[PDB]
């Protein structure tokens, strides 16, 4: 099965997911240089406010957390996006290192982690129609850089020891993801695609420019988890990222002047 070591990580992934090789793969390089400011953009809202969160699950992967998603509540719309998106799940990708973990990178710099809240088209109905669909995703990209603790995610943090293998799951209900956010929503847009299998090409990304910050602690608590089921051998769940792919042709648009 996919994962992320060396026998069966992404440079494997293509065996059995050949799209991995295809023409609008993620994550990319954000060249912050060559990134153009378009003045079409228009302004993007992330409305957040009426968010139901249900659960936390560990995946053998990352760790999602899920939101209700049977109606309209929380919402991303705007910037790139035509129509509406609703929040289905976020989860995380992180580094056995502080100096690596992200699955974009800026300048080629790499983050400790990067945030990843998952919104699906609501004009598709579903998630599963939607991933048929080039326009049928939108993911919201947030950095994680180590310093100050985020007090929004300590929630998180603290729920981990319960999930600590692949397929446990924990109830966790009013949770406000607006508070794993920057002050500001600038941002680089970009059409690419799942980073993990089955890789399909159905998403346009938004990448925060500014990222979280998150203490030591917080990171750490992360790579305590385990990519295996209880009772198996115990693999940390670290270096869940997919390295950069080759941008073909495409342009990676900026928000901000
Ligand atoms: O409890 C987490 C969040 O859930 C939302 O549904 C509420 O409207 C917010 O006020 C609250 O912060
Ligand atoms: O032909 C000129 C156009 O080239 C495109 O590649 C750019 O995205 C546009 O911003 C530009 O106006
Ligand atoms: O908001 C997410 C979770 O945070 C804390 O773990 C609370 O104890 C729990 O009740 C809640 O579900
Ligand atoms: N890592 S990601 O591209 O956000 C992603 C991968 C697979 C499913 C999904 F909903 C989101
Ligand atoms: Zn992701």
């Amino acid at each position: 099965h996919w994962g992320y070591g060396k026998h069966n990580g992404p440079e494997h992934w293509h065996k059995d997911f050949p799209i991995a090789k295809g023409e609008r793969q993620s994550p990319v390089d954000i060249d912050t240089h060559t990134a153009k400011y378009d003045p079409s953009l228009k302004p993007l809202s992330v409305s957040y406010d009426q968010a139901t969160s249900l659960r936390i699950l560990n995946n053998g992967h990352a760790f999602n957390v899920e939101f209700d998603d049977s109606q309209d509540k929380a919402v991303l719309k705007g910037g790139p996006l035509d129509g509406t998106y609703r929040l289905i799940q976020f989860h995380f990708h992180w580094g056995s290192l502080d100096g690596q973990g992200s699955e974009h990178t800026v300048d080629k710099k790499k983050y400790a982690a990067e945030l990843h809240l998952v919104h699906w088209n609501t004009k598709y109905g579903d998630f599963g129609k939607a991933v048929q669909q080039p326009d049928g995703l939108a993911v919201l990209g947030i950095f994680l850089k180590v310093g100050s603790a985020k007090p929004g995610l300590q929630k998180v943090v603290d729920v981990l020891d319960s999930i600590k293998t692949k397929g446990k799951s924990a109830d966790f209900t009013n949770f406000d993801p607006r508070g794993l956010l920057p002050e500001s929503l600038d941002y680089w847009t970009y059409p690419g695609s799942l980073t993990t299998p089955p890789l399909l090409e159905c998403v346009t990304w938004i990448v925060l420019k500014e990222p979280i910050s998150v203490s030591s602690e917080q990171v750490l608590k992360f790579r305590k988890l385990n990519f295996n089921g209880e009772g198996e051998p115990e693999e940390l769940m670290v270096d869940n990222w997919r390295p950069a792919q080759p941008l073909k042709n495409r342009q990676i648009k900026a928000s901000f002047k």
